[PDB]
């Protein structure tokens, strides 16, 4: 088992949870903002083309 | 409440503070640059729509 | 090395792998979304120019 | 001895370097891709206006 290895495992696990949570938040934000940009560009270009 | 467990807590706490700091900076950067791009896109589309 | 040095190396190694993986995924996502926006914009400008 | 304190400090120090390096790479990439998109958009609007 080892106290030392269990402690190491615990540190790696807890920080992995933190890193993952922040990673997912950033991933979701990038996805959200890039989606918004595609939508705005698509709307605007369709407006330009409809306006001649 | 061992010296080993207090030490583990300290390591996790200290690196969480740093991770959070960088996360918040990246979040703010993404948000500011995306807002800025939306503004530039709409300003430019307005200029094109005004030129017929 | 000593038990404690090896344990510290193991903790740093294991979290570096985690950090590097999340980093790579974020880098790939940003590159993908920005690449796609450039592709969309390039196509749209060609379409606008061809419509006069 | 003080080796457990020192080793914890060493772990925090080493991972701080890793975290900060990945943070800086992402910061720089987002900033670069944003700047590129802004340049493209500005060039394209000029090209379009120069046509009608």
């Amino acid at each position: 088992g080892s106290i030392i290895n269990e402690t190491a495992d615990d540190i790696v696990y807890r920080l992995t949870v933190i890193i993952d949570d922040r990673y997912e938040s950033l991933k979701n934000l990038i996805t959200l903002r890039a989606d918004r940009l595609e939508m705005i560009i698509n709307d605007n270009v369709s407006t330009i083309l409809a306006s001649i």
